């Protein structure tokens, strides 16, 4: 109990979620409505990528994604059949993010990124073509166009300066100009929540939500027209990337923020911002368990009182621990070698610490999030026909498809949350290649 007392602090009452699914329904329309959309904790952001489509184009695109731990590069072909386009894969490659271009300048940043798009373009001989480009930017973004839109500010931890408050595709052919090595017709940029849902509605043609839960948080859904009002056009349905990771940011979560969120927040790249996503988020997880543990051990109930020298830096304590531990089979062999390469020599029932304060805090991850996704579709439930409301939702991240039970447990409270509505998930087979792709050859039969 003694323990189970410092952890029951991250428990979460059936009463309190739909509190946070009542202040998120909130934040959502304060951000979609102009004489709040400023100053809105929740963006609530025009994607531009809009209800009924023209048509579309067909042959290879080529597209991008950044705002992962890893920036990649792929070339996607689309076709058409019955049903919309089809979508693939066809070639790909990942590019490890350099030290010496999160610290430098946008300008850096992006010429690298230039220089990954040419090594790409040699490996596979095309770099003497010019295809249309779709660049999935995982950004908080306020879009002019679907390809155009300004760098609102960075999350997740990157700090490229002089970025903020520029034109992103910009910058990239900014970057591919500095350079002659080649030429691309950038046609389209989207969030990854929204590559996500377009991936999966040639899926399910229901599929109208895109939500993401690894390194980050986010979510991104259809919206009726008329409720975008930074947006001149009533009919037809805009998809809205929420950015709902800086939920909180106004100071709606301060009543469930313990002293490890605070602790964390302090420390960031980010103090005072995306505070509801550093309840969720992969970047922010594994460090919420460390602290926590390292709680445990100065009031010696783990480890003898005794931390590790690793477990006292920062950051030491990776998401994909939590997950590990988490997965245990129960004879705590997973656990130890865990806490071993962290300089620890657990005791057995300190591996059961252990275990428990992840799922306390993966957990509570997880009903925080549903809470999250239930305030969307209410909120699409609400302008919206009815009675039982199917809706589908297209789901991604590394939080999501790989910890062991934040997928069970989300589901599980999601649906407590939204009765009246069957909720269907499916997880994206590459959303962000092809999600891009299908939205550039949209795009493209308008600037091709
Ligand atoms: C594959 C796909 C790709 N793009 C779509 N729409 C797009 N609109 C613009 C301005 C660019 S791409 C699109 O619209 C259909 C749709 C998607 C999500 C909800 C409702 C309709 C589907
Ligand atoms: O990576 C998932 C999410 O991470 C952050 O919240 C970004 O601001 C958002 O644009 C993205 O969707």
């Amino acid at each position: 109990t003694l323990v189970e007392q410092i952890l029951a602090e991250f428990q979460l009452q059936e009463e309190d979620l739909k509190k946070v699914m009542r202040r998120m329904q909130k934040e959502m329309d304060r951000g979609l409505r102009l004489e709040t959309h400023e100053e809105a904790s929740v963006k609530m952001l025009p994607t531009y990528v809009r209800s009924t489509p023209e048509g579309s184009e067909v042959g290879d695109f080529l597209s991008l994604d950044l705002g992962g731990t890893n920036f990649r590069v792929m070339l996607v072909k689309v076709g058409e059949g019955e049903e919309g386009q089809w979508s693939v894969k066809t070639k790909h490659q990942m590019y490890s993010i350099p030290e010496d271009a999160m610290t430098g300048t946008a300008e850096m940043l992006f010429d690298y990124i230039s220089e990954c798009i040419s090594d790409f373009l040699d490996k596979h001989q095309m770099k003497h073509k010019k295809l249309p480009l779709g660049f999935t930017f995982s950004f908080p973004v306020r879009h002019e166009d679907i390809d155009k839109g300004i760098l609102l500010n960075w999350t997740k931890g990157f700090k490229a300066s002089g970025a903020e408050g520029n034109n992103v595709v910009g910058l990239l052919r900014d970057a591919i100009k500095r350079r002659g090595d080649f030429e691309m017709d950038v046609v389209a940029m989207v969030n990854d929540t929204v590559a996500t849902m377009i991936s999966c509605y040639y899926e399910d043609h229901q599929c109208e939500v895109g939500m993401i839960v690894g390194t980050g948080c986010n979510a991104c859904y259809m919206e009726e027209m008329q409720n975008v009002e930074l947006v001149e056009g009533d009919e037809g349905r805009m998809c809205v990337n929420t950015e709902w990771g800086a939920f909180g940011d106004s100071g709606e979560l301060d009543e469930f923020l313990l002293e490890y969120d605070r602790l964390v927040d302090e420390s960031s790249a980010n103090p005072g911002q995306q505070l509801y996503e550093k309840l969720i988020g992969g970047k922010y997880m594994g460090e919420l368990v460390r602290l926590v543990l390292l709680r445990l051990v100065d009031e010696n109930l783990l480890f003898h009182g005794e931390a590790s020298e690793q477990l006292r830096t920062r950051g030491a304590f990776e998401t994909r621990f939590v997950s590990q531990v988490e997965s245990d089979t129960g004879d705590r062999k997973q656990i130890y070698n865990i806490l071993s390469t962290l300089g620890l020599r657990p005791s057995t029932t300190d591996c059961d610490i252990v275990r428990r304060a992840c799922e306390s805090v993966s957990t509570r991850a997880a009903h925080m999030c549903s809470a999250g996704l239930a305030g969307v579709i209410n909120r699409m439930r609400e302008s919206r026909s009815e009675d039982v409301m199917r809706i589908t939702v297209g789901v991604d991240g590394s939080v999501y498809k790989l910890h062991p039970s934040f997928k069970e447990r989300f589901h599980a409270s999601v649906r407590r949350l939204t009765p009246s509505c069957e909720i269907t998930f499916i997880e994206s087979e590459e959303g962000s290649g092809r999600g891009a792709a299908l939205v550039s050859a949209v795009a493209c039969k308008k600037a091709c």
